[PDB]
């Protein structure tokens, strides 16, 4: 733990050293390098570079305004490893990549992407870290969905490192599944010779499983570079202090920062406040009840969202642009976790599903239909594990939200309880 | 469009002549000429006559008093054709037919009807114009629902004109179908020589797909004809304005219009005055929500209305009786669809339908069990058709309500989202 | 009814004699005399009896005090016959018994018990009486849930006395089914020599059938020892007034009465009165939502109730105990039911599963899956019987609840309507 967050603590500090230099190279003052915009487009330079560039916004003349700067590849990637004492670094890099993914996650529904690879569009939840290149990092592998890495293998099934590589993919996904049935079709995807539409089959099959009985996906609570450098600069050790993608460090940073972002003339800055929250702490497929008591304000659905994304194309004009403050702060904090939930055991359960009537009077008698009728080779083993599986399920049993002060999570609350973000559209009200 | 405005302004004008005229012979007031049970009595006679009578209802000396008129059917038929410019008209009498229709749909249930022709009694919503005599006009055909459709054709198969007319209603149910599948089905039923129990499984089967798969059935605004000749009376030229029974038209008119009721002692005049509402925009069917949101009060389900018929029998006395206002305006007008919804083309879905954990927090983890497990010749594919159905899809899209200013239908509000008439009652709590 | 009331109006009065006796003998005062657990104690005593001893409890110089007190089995068991007019009186004894079945019933879940006998731990509906000895009363044999029955069989197939057992048990079980199909199978599971796992498979299918096609199960509202005794002693004599188990009397007793209850630290007193005021009324299984109309006050949840058992334990120290009035009183009464509702004739329907749209406006169009769905040798009739079955469906027609005044049950409030009072736990949110 101890080694953990000192080597996490000495990425942070090499991605907060560079974009400090970076903004020096620019002359930004403090507030416009603390621009959402501003920081993507630092981050989207040292990713490519890895000639490139993008726009940066300035506050010229009481107006906001746009620059379109180039940099010499040669001297990003130059300006990277001196930040990061000499190494590469690649850690550093893909924690952006993951930031940028989250993001996408929260702003992006990809039905079309799904569409082409055969798979149904309502699989949102599965598709964490989609965006994100295949053959990522090891964290930008944790990251990953069910759903990207069963659309990943497809369009490899759609040069014999292409094997190990299909091979390397599949354990990836294996890894994600927590009952032994499904990793055991994976064992039989993996162990064909020349791929095709049986396993394209299995692995639109495995995918529709993880809706229900979810696999292992890492949250890792990943912040625009601005935030890190901010910190640096402002004179916060992270590798004296250590640090945490999903303890209580990132909700703790985020209480001592300050974020801004250009805002459309249609635009609720309290809904692209939202939005990058959500993208902070890994949360586009977040039950919405959990996102909104941990916030303490309401976590709307996507499509109640007046805002579009946080990028601003080039196509629009500078001159309706204001600068807003992004509300990225919480009422409390909670751990991220790797869990996909409980999948297993099924030892008893505890509960009541029907109604004896007491009193004669006039009313309906409730039960829950769908349990009681539920109870009337790798394949059918897994149907029979989710038709027993009900919504009413209880994971993470104890475990509960913090109050911000709580540093060692000591006293976990736990919430007395709209849950799908990209569940309210036009076509579907979920 | 203005060709169909001429002819429908027409028959609304014939319709209003008619009425006026009728008012006069009778020498009633204006307020006893407004009167629902005076103008359904007018109705009444004009149908039947195509001797006859009904009560007659008279403001008398500070009490309401009944009078059982009669006519002779040569006199009515002249008085009604001459109103009608020489013409016979048949067209203004289907309006006032599906008019009652339309009342009948909204007042009773008909499953004493249903439960004799071996049809499900919650088949309801299927029923629009089931008290409409078989072989009704042309736009009696378009109103009647799927089921009337299908209790009708059972009944037949319950003179080889016998066969045109048994073939004439299986192309009109035909016609309504929106699915290819369905409409093939009707061809069995149709291609049949002596038709028996096969064909009637066959009618009871597409009922039910058409509660999920809904049939094409058109919808007309259609008021007691005291509003028509009350507009006409007043100075306005349905001819020369033109008119419509899906448009704003009806909407604008009751906004100018002024109906009574008779009351009895334990009666909500409000609930009286939704009732005759639901029958004036063909809503008996409709989700109480968007009839609700229109209206901009409470539509309240049948079993919670303190209201009994609009009819008083001569059973009872009329020393009781009381007249009250009838509440027919709303806050919004939308447009009279013919349409049954989406039930065709499932290109993709774009939606959400499970969670993926982020925070390690105790609570259950959400799912839409039904539509994840759905996924687990003609008769089969209408099985997974309406299999693949949810009640979250939306129809309609794009499509809103109105403001009473908005004559062109420029500016649609779409409603952020009990749905069931007649759900709430002494069996069943839908 | 009059003779109903006679005898059961003499066992109460011989349980109110035998309790004052008890409270001299111990030279407890009024209040201590009407504290709960002095109360159980009591009736503890005279049911081992037939040395023994147990807490009772007193107010000594400002603080509650414990004594183990002991008396001679031989002496209780004069004490009870002398009270019950020489008499051996063993229906008093189980309705003291019944009473605890009841208190059982609302404390305790018996998920450990259900999964040891291979029985679903969601049965709680179903087990009613579980912790009532085996061969209990006749009372207790009408009292006891299907589950019960289910559970206490099974144990039987885990010496020719055993068999007469064994077909007296399946034949209560029989009885309380109230369709010929699940009474038929215990036929099957009774007619069979060296009843095993083919009986077992059987009787786990009728408890789930249970669970939707609900048995008669008697509920008898039985009230502690001291609320007879008390009531005894301020002047009301039992058998000249009779009195019922199911009717108005024990609402109307407890109306007059006042009893106590020793009340921990963390321990909300309204939260000890509402468990015991549902073990009062057998109602641990009731749909919470009736339990509260009744009551007039919320009838909170199992999980939700800042309260454990009635009965202090012996480990814990009474330096901290205070003294509560306990609230087992109500806004409503409502007659004690045998039937477990509706379940056969399934005549007609009558209601509404699906909308027709008459708008052209934007939204879902909901429908009721399960039930249309639905309609798409023993064994299977049942299934097919509780596949017809829904939640939606109304028992009692016409039944109602009364005010306090209405002696004779004259006028039936019928109530317009969180259902599981073992529903929400750690395991389950229901
Ligand atoms: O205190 C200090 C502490 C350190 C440095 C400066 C100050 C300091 N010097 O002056 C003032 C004034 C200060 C102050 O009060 N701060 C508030 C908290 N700040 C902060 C805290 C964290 N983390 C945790 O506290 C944590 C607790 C458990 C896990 O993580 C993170 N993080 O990245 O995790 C980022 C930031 Cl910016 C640092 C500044
Ligand atoms: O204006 C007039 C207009 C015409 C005649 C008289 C007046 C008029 N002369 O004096 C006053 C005062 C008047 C007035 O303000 N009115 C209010 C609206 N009235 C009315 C309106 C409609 N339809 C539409 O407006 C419509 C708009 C788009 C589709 O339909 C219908 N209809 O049957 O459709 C019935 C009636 Cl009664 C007519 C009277
Ligand atoms: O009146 C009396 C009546 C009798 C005795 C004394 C008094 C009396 N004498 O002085 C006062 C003052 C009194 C008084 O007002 N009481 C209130 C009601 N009390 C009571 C009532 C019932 N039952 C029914 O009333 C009932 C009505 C229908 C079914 O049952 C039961 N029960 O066991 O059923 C227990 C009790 Cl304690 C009796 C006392």
């Amino acid at each position: 733990a101890t080694e953990i967050r000192a080597s996490v603590g000495k990425m942070i500090d090499g991605i907060g050293r560079f974009y400090i230099q970076m903004c020096t190279e620019l002359k930004l003052s403090d507030y416009e390098g603390r621009l959402i915009q501003n920081s993507l487009t630092i981050e989207r330079m040292v990713l490519s570079a890895f000639k490139t560039g993008g726009p940066i916004y300035r506050r010229v003349d009481g107006k906001w305004r746009r620059e379109l700067i180039l940099y010499d590849k040669e001297e990003i990637r130059r300006i990277w490893r001196q930040a990061n004492n000499g190494d590469d670094a690649t850690a550093g890099l893909t924690h952006m990549m993951i930031w940028h993914s989250n993001l996408n996650d929260a702003t992006y529904q990809r039905t079309r992407a799904l569409v082409r690879t055969g798979m149904d569009p309502r699989m949102c939840s599965l598709m964490q870290g989609s965006t994100l290149p295949r053959r990522s990092g090891a964290a930008g592998a944790a990251v990953k969905g069910v759903g990207t890495m069963v659309m990943e293998l497809i369009r490899m099934i759609k040069g014999r490192r292409t094997r190990i590589a299909y091979e390397r993919m599949c354990n990836i996904l294996k890894g994600k599944f927590q009952t032994a049935a499904q990793r055991t079709m994976v064992d039989q995807v993996r162990e064909s010779r020349n791929p095709g539409n049986a396993e394209f089959e299995d692995l639109i099959f495995l995918a529709r499983s993880a809706l229900i009985l979810r696999g292992s996906v890492a949250h890792k609570s990943c912040l625009p570079a601005c935030v890190y450098g901010s910190a640096v600069a402002s004179g916060y050790d992270f590798e004296r202090e250590g640090y945490s993608l999903v303890g209580i460090d990132p909700f703790r940073l985020l209480q001592n920062s300050q974020v801004y972002s250009l805002i459309r003339p249609n635009e609720n800055p309290a809904h692209k406040s939202q939005l990058v929250w959500m993208a902070c702490h890994s949360a586009a497929f977040e039950d919405l009840r959990v996102s909104s008591f941990i916030r303490g304000t309401k976590v709307v659905p996507r499509g109640k969202l007046s805002t579009r994304g946080v990028q601003i194309a080039s196509n629009e004009n500078m001159e309706t642009m204001e600068s807003s403050t992004l509300e990225l702060r919480s009422r409390y904090w909670a751990i991220r976790t790797r869990s996909g939930g409980n999948t297993n055991q099924q030892r008893a359960s505890s509960g009541q599903i029907s109604i004896q009537p007491t009193f004669s009077v006039q009313r309906n008698l409730p039960f829950d239909r769908p349990t009681i009728m539920a109870a009337f080779d790798m394949r059918t083993e897994i149907i029979r594990l989710m038709e027993s599986a009900r919504p009413e399920d209880v994971s993470f049993q104890g475990r509960g939200v913090f109050e911000l002060s709580d540093e060692k999570a000591t006293s976990p609350i736990v919430p007395s309880f709209g849950s799908y973000f990209f569940g309210d559209n036009a076509e579907e009200y979920d």
